[PDB]
């Protein structure tokens, strides 16, 4: 691809900028903001629940065969009693298990597969609430207080 | 707004938690950060050093940049001295939005492109590109 250099300087910058802004409480962006909110709170999560959180990522046994459905099912586990911004990061933090989990068992195919379960699911499931509950932006003030 | 940008975001950083690149340039992104961190730790006094060497005002443009650096690669191109360049870049936009001036973020970031793709990247290349830094720095 003729843009390669150009992609991969550009995001070389803008990584290492993105961080050191972050570093001091700033932002490159405010999606730059939201991101590194939910990089902490999905650390945060995963550090406090670990082991408890494996009875929840051991419900879904991925092969090349997995389709949305299956992952939903599993998914609809954290929302069973409602929505809010916890459910959220474990949500976040369950598809990055399993993104995981599929590189580790040399079935790539499942990363494209996993990260569009999980827009699929954002938008229909959780989008309605997100919108009624301020977006992102509130999410950011609620973690970072 | 974009959930797609949230969802590749956290997927990207999980899998470099674990080692695994989600892009070609996660190993030397994570090894950069680190050296950057290293470097304004490990040679504060150089790095605060560096970083006094440019006035930054809403008329700044690439031109003085451009001057700090070449005194930065007066005496050559070598990997201690990109990693500086990075954290004088970084130390730069800092002050901007420190001084309310969020705008002279994008105008640093756009000096660093294209002082990295006219005077640095020729070296990289004729040494051993950015994959030879993850092996000597990371
Ligand atoms: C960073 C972080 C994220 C989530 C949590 C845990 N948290 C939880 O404090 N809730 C709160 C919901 S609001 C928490 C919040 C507000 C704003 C931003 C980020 C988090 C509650 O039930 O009151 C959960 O909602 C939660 C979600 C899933 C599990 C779990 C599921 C399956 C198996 C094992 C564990 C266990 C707990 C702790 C820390
Ligand atoms: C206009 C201006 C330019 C430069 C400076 C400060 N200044 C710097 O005098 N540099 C010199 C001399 S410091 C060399 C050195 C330090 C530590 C270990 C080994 C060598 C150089 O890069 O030649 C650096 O910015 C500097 C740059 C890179 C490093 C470094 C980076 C990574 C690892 C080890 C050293 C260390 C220092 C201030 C103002």
């Amino acid at each position: 691809p003729l843009g390669s250099m150009s992609q991969s300087n550009r995001e070389l910058v803008v990584d290492f900028l993105s961080y050191k802004l972050s570093q001091k409480g700033y932002s490159w962006s405010q999606m730059a903001a939201v991101k590194q909110a939910l990089r902490e709170a999905g650390d945060e999560f995963e550090l406090r629940y670990r082991r408890a959180f494996s009875d929840l990522t051991s419900q879904l046994h991925i092969t090349p065969g997995t389709a949305y459905q299956s992952f939903e099912q599993v998914v609809n586990e954290l929302f069973r009693d409602g929505v809010n911004w916890g459910r959220i990061v474990a949500f976040f933090s369950f598809g990055g298990a399993l993104c995981v989990e599929s590189v580790d068992k040399e079935m790539q195919v499942l990363v494209s597969r996993i990260a569009a379960w999980m827009a699929t699911y954002l938008n229909d499931h959780l989008e309605p609430w997100i919108q009624e509950n301020g977006g992102w932006d509130t999410f950011v003030e609620l973690y970072g207080n």
